[PDB]
């Protein structure tokens, strides 16, 4: 369980972000005890941020192995009173915290938070904090390092690493709040729908009371109970592009924490994805925590810029593509009313492109245990987010291979059981699968395709490509379930133009999406269009990557390609609800 | 034999270029007799020029089959006196001339001239000229159409077709000059070298006398003899970047034709490519008759612009890449002193990339007969060009396959025997061959490689790529022959920049050439560096082509990439002669 550190009367918060000392491991790093003494001949390195692009030459950009972040720490003795904790929101890949020279914590997983307490190794005076980060990826990591001394991603984005998100120090009373959970039942029956919310607070280390406020701070109800309930008639339902967030003050044993919460219902019904009992239609794109020169590092300004562009463009949703995003971005979609598809680090679980099969148990992937710890850690983190309407177990696994069904079912189950809101589960299907062959047809509530008819398939022949896409999508309808496209797009170099289009031209990109959009619009069970990608992003080099991935509607610096004006006009004529 | 039509006291010249009528064959074209009546519902189409890009939509750009050019013709009766001839300098692929409705000529081969006489079907009044052009390419065409209703080039440029070069009407006395030939012997021994030129005139249908002038029109010697000789002491030797052209007036039977000619010697000696008994070093690039929206159409202005840029850049040579260039460009290099490697249409003679082998005689290529007619027609056309120092039988054939040696030897032989100057012969070797495996090691006077260490091989690892290129080039030296690189380069999108380079960036392109150029400079038997390509050009669409081929040093409109300034600085510090 991981609550978002905030400033409360009961808890303090001090950011450690800034320029830290930094050294690339030379192999002999751990041998000598760098985590013991202050790094020598060190380099400077802002935190929070990916370090790959922040220096010059390939030696930083393409480093294999470990790096050492190092910074000094010092708390006021008058604080030992309360509990001292170190929250690392995300260290890409493996983290190893040393204080004063001793290991204190260790973590696997580059995109989710982890904490460690400091009360009993926090010395007096100036303490030597050391965070060593490893970037190696393999068949035991999610995301999955392939075989082709260098990391070779089995995924189409660059392997940005370092202290990707912030490192803070918060405190707490000795017995504290540790995990608040809230769910809602809404009775749309009444012409003025109302709702009953179920609280479930948890403490560790006494009386606990719950206060419920409205948008403006107006209190409206109170109760006591580490597992009580609450009633709200004439309830302001959170809605896509129309967020309403209540707030919640849990006072419990000299400790109080506040939580926003939006009241809405998610439910699949036949070929309809329903939000607050209405037939939604996804409009938006798959995104990437990718900016220059931050790498995958957190970027509050671009977060707001990205959401400003989405509203300008008349979109309503995005998918945390290939990894969970920052907590800040998740809260922002709550405030702004952005429907989010929250997705795990499970990309590259596919060895298809003697031959080893993906789910061979001696020579194939070794990810299921960690895949489970991710599903749990992620749902623990974002369970209370009204923006989250669905979960994505994995992006493009070899889901039509043998071993496939056996791999994923234990993970779907774990997901369906750990979501206090029992939200729809899916996985994003790669090109090649079909209704009959895809283990997703059974395990998933929503069929999410990534199809590229007009690019990989059939490009530059958009007629032949249309025939293919009708044929395949037609078949997908026989499952009687909601199907949305989570990726489709074409690599386009901003600036390349032509009257009779050729591939890579802004005109070819617009035509591609006209064909796909025409076919989408023929099937009432298509409940979503999400283009890949929102914006150009960095990938590993290869002959097929024109200085990265150029499938964005926008450039890496958020300037619109012609296609961005095509979608803005199309999405403006398509409602959040009732499109079918 | 084909003399360049010019204006002489004995012969007239009238260009037919302009906007002709034009219709795409619909299949039923030949059935109905379009070549008989005036085209109906016709379109407009400039000649000379490739027609693919001159209209909108894929229907022109990607047409499979025949098109019909049609224009009216009318000569003044007072001309029937003399012989009337129609010279088509180049109709891409197959040509079929109809006059008044009757076929008069037929041709195969899209890049060389062919004529037909008109005296006895040239009616009085207005005659209906019709030129039908076919664009289909196959295992019987040079260049070679692959299997992958559409043409699929087995070569990396777009299949531009139509009346690529001009169509004129010249006349002649009844007995006329038909082919002048001149060769030279130079006695560098004397401190003031002199030379003896051997004339060899030919007539068809009488006295013939030869006049010899100098640059400014000063006569200097005369003689009589359809096979006489001539003497020139203190001779002005044509030289790279220092052209001196004498002129030659052949008066013979009321017919006179003038010819420029430059005196120079070409001779290989060990690992030295010698021009006028000096160790030359090729500096330049492989080019393409490719401009917008002309297609492969002739372009006198860009010809002069291209040659202006070459002198600005301190280059000395270029290769007629994948097909003979226009006669105008050939004469221009004579005037301007550009060393040219004249090359045939023989590209795509390679099926490597049950499996058919290139030179299978039932299922592989069927090009050798035509390949021979090309070698003869080409040498007949350009034999007297001082700029031509070498012949290229084919670009990147599967020269290390079985059948290879048997295919090419008859063609090398035919070439070595038909060049009145016995000039060096070669063929350009694809990536994969080695000294031991390449039938070129024996048949060729100069080893011409196309290597891509840093792109296809090894990119983005320029270290590994350097190790490979040293290893391979080292081996090539064991043949004790001159080796030059006729292609090397990297696809670069003008405008993409970075401090730590990634592929496709102008910086990566400059680094690529620094590595290759460093290694080249280690081997005294490397006698040439020619980059691919001079300028960005159109190709068929595919995932590996960013709106065409972007390996130019210049953009398709002749603007320099950063790499163009790298070469200009490097080539300025490297002499035409004595570099080794
Ligand atoms: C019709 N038959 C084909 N089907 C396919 S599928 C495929 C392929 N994947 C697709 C799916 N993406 C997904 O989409 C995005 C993207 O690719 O840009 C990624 O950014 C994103 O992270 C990822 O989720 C990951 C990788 N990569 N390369 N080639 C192909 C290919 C090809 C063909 C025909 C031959 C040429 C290649
Ligand atoms: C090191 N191993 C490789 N070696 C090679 S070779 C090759 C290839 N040809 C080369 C040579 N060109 C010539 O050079 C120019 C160009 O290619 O741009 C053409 O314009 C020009 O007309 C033509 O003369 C014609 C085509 N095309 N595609 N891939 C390759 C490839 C590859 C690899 C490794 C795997 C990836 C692909
Ligand atoms: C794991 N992600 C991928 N998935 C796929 S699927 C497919 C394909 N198709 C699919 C449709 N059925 C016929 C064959 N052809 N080529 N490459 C691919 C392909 C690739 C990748 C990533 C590596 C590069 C190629
Ligand atoms: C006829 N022109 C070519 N020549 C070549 S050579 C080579 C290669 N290499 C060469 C070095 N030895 C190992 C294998 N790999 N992939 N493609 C190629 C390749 C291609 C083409 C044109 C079609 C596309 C690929």
């Amino acid at each position: 369980a991981m609550l978002y550190p905030v400033l409360t009367q009961s808890r303090l918060l001090s950011d450690l972000s800034g320029v830290w000392n930094f050294k690339l491991d030379n192999g002999k790093g751990f041998e000598e005890k760098w985590y013991e003494k202050p790094l020598k001949d060190a380099d400077t390195m802002p935190v929070p941020a990916s370090y790959n692009d922040l220096k010059e030459g390939t030696d930083f950009r393409d480093h294999y192995g470990w790096v050492f972040y190092q910074r000094n720490i010092s708390v006021p003795e008058y604080v030992k009173s309360q509990r001292i904790v170190l929250r690392c929101a995300a260290v890409t890949h493996y983290a190893m915290i040393y204080l004063n020279g001793k290991l204190i914590c260790e973590h696997k997983g580059g995109f989710l938070p982890f904490e460690v307490e400091l009360n009993d190794d926090l010395q007096d005076g100036d303490n030597l904090l050391t965070i060593a980060v490893n970037n190696v990826i393999d068949y035991t990591t999610l995301p999955v390092g392939g075989k082709a001394p260098q990391n070779n991603p089995n995924f189409d984005f660059f392997n940005y690493c370092g202290i990707t998100r912030p490192v803070k120090i918060y405190t707490t009373p000795e017995t504290y709040i540790n995990d608040i959970t809230v769910t809602a039942d809404i009775d749309f029956t009444k012409e003025e729908p109302s709702a009953v919310l179920n609280y479930n607070v948890e403490i560790k280390g006494i009386t606990c009371k719950v206060e419920l406020f409205d948008e403006e701070g107006t209190k409206l109800s109170e109760t006591e109970g580490s597992e009580g309930t609450f009633e709200i008639s004439n309830v302001r339902l959170w809605q896509p592009l129309n967020a309403y967030l209540y707030k919640i003050k849990v006072t419990a044993g000299q400790d109080v924490y506040t939580l926003p919460y939006g009241v809405r219902s998610v439910r699949v019904d036949g070929t309809k994805f329903l939000i607050n009992e209405k037939p939604f239609y996804f409009k938006g794109y798959g995104k990437h925590e990718d900016t220059f020169p931050n790498g995958r590092g957190i970027n509050l300004p671009m977060n707001t810029k990205d959401i400003s562009i989405m509203k300008w463009q008349h979109a309503n949703s995005f998918r945390t593509s290939h990894y969970p995003y920052s907590e800040e971005m998740m809260r922002l979609c709550d405030e702004e009313g952005i429907v989010v598809i929250d997705e795990t680090t499970a990309v590259g679980v596919n060895l298809q492109f003697e031959r080893i099969g993906t789910f061979d148990k001696e020579h194939g992937v070794q990810t299921q245990e960690h895949h489970k710890d991710v599903i749990r850690d992620l749902i623990s983190r974002d369970k209370n987010h009204a923006c989250v309407v669905m979960w994505s177990i994995a992006n493009e696994p070899d889901s039509a291979a043998e071993g496939a069904y056996d791999y994923f079912k234990p993970l779907y189950d774990l997901a369906r059981e750990l979501d206090p809101q029992k939200r729809p589960c899916t996985l994003v299907s790669v090109q090649g699968t079909t209704a009959d062959t895809d283990c997703s047809s059974q395990l998933s509530d929503v069929i999410c395709l990534n199809r590229y008819y007009g690019w990989y398939f059939g490009g530059p022949d958009l007629e032949v490509s249309e025939t293919g896409l009708r044929k395949e999508l037609s078949d997908w309808g026989k499952l009687g379930k909601p199907v949305m496209f989570t990726e489709y797009g074409a690599d386009t170099v901003s600036g390349l133009h032509d009257t009779t289009s050729v591939m890579y031209t802004e005109e070819y990109q617009v035509e591609y999406y006209e064909m796909n959009n025409k076919v989408f619009d023929e099937f009432d069970f298509v409940v979503g269009e999400q283009a890949w990608n929102f914006a150009d992003f960095a990938t590993s080099q290869s002959l097929l990557r024109v200085q990265g991935n150029k499938k964005g509607l926008f450039t890496r610096d958020r300037k619109p390609k012609m296609v961005a004006h095509y979608f803005r006009n199309r999405w403006s004529a398509i409602p959040e609800f009732g499109y079918k």
